[PDB]
């Protein structure tokens, strides 16, 4: 799998866990499309969103369901939510860092 | 005026000046349309996009062009742009200030919501 | 005034207000010698620690006090305090803007160097 | 081992290899001890600084050499080294993610 995703919460010093995450991926009409989706594990980590075969060029959102997250745990959040938009043209890592009022993403793409 | 954005570079060590921001706000279809827009000033700072009668409750979207801005400096970039998107709340007064600070492989945002 | 410090509080979205904030600079016996010290104001700011000509090239240490900061909200932090350290340099005219956003088990800083 | 550290580039996306990394721990007289020194590895990450024996309860000072990491790759950075200071009273991951002007550390605690 090429793309996995890592969520931390910066509050509890822990991952992330149970964020719903959704990756679209833009059509030939310019539509986001539906690619893939998840929720993190207990290591605040969702691997197997795709294949190698399945991840092809393109443009590629990663929404990741922060407010949910932080509703589901009794908090008001500021964001809707955290996208992580890119084109890719090699594994890549989505990393995002959760505060109730702020995030911080990062990529690491290996290969 | 009711919503500000401020952008820092990461690299450099500076403000991000003359990145390019586009403010969305979703309509009834569940679209979103175009609120606003502007390009951060020497101070890395975008001031009168809007006002408090236009800024009404609703969801809107912050999209700063950091592609473009990496570009324009020679560097290579990971995202298409940073994208904020939020629920406005008129309980009570309120400014809205969205931050953002940038890598190219990497980038935080931050609201700073006072009275 | 070439340098100031901004605190930001990215759990309640707010200037993290009356963090004491205690600057130091390395003596010749390379010790931190205390230089200049404040709390942030209500906007998250503290302006006025030192002047140009005391602010003279040399090692820099900023310790902004977050563990009271967090204790006095009710809130459990992870760090004893976040310290930037940088040496100042000369070249021209400059400012140093150190800029701070915390959490409780994370924090980030950035230095604005603008003329 | 209850300490790791792991280090990120913010600017290639990459893991940060070969950070110098120091560990201090403040002793009865208040100053500063040297505890545990190494560098991060390709991963970026450093592992077996100390035991469950050694690391007793303390202050401790993770210190990040990033002035080094920059300079070596050919750039100036701001900022001397990054440093993370805390009580510890159970495994602690400590963070970091750098560019040449700015740095972001989280703490990971875990059972």
């Amino acid at each position: 799998c090429p793309l996995m995703v890592k969520v931390l919460d910066a509050v509890r010093g822990s991952p992330a866990i149970n964020v719903a995450v959704h990756v679209f991926r833009k059509a030939a009409d310019d539509t986001w499309e539906p690619f893939a989706s998840g929720k993190t594990s207990e290591s605040g980590e969702l691997h197997g969103l795709t294949t190698e075969e399945e991840f092809v060029e393109g443009i590629y959102k990663v929404e990741i369901d922060t407010k949910s997250y932080w509703k589901a745990l009794g908090i008001s959040p500021f964001h809707e939510h955290a996208e992580v938009v890119f084109t890719s043209n090699r594994r890549y890592t989505i990393a995002a860092l959760l505060s109730p009022y702020s995030y911080s993403t990062t990529a690491v793409v290996t290969n």
